[PDB]
């Protein structure tokens, strides 16, 4: 059961690349925007890449990328639904939100009112 995770603003795709990097695409068929969910109890949840097994982490100053680091603490998420399929996508460590910015970049924001926060998780 893999997901994909989409800013509602652009459409953009969420992608873990297989150099670590995060970031957006249009390509739906690029292999690095299967994701599968993984649950860590507590209402906090994994996000890991299909093809490379690598790991979604918000770090503390901002950046956002792929680990293989189990014990990184900034990799347990927590997925707040806003309504009719709208969620958020927050660190527990750190608060912050995953924001997709419309230059396909992916970064960490407190901004609520920023649209980038904005996220669709569909199944694939």
């Amino acid at each position: 059961h893999e997901v994909l995770l989409r800013s509602t603003e652009t459409g953009q795709l969420l992608r873990i690349n297989p150099d670590g990097t995060v970031d957006g695409t249009r390509d739906r068929s690029d292999p690095g925007i299967q994701l599968q969910i993984s649950p860590e109890g507590n209402g906090e949840v994994l996000l890991r890449s299909t093809e490379t097994g690598q790991l979604l982490r918000i770090n503390p100053d901002g950046t956002v990328d792929g680990t293989r680091d189990r014990s990184d603490p900034g990799i347990q998420l927590q997925i707040s639904p806003e309504g009719n399929g709208e969620v958020l996508l927050r660190s527990t460590e750190t608060g912050q939100l995953l924001r997709i910015n419309p230059d396909g970049t992916v970064d960490g924001t407190r901004d609520r009112s920023d649209p980038g926060i904005q996220l669709q998780i569909s199944p694939e």
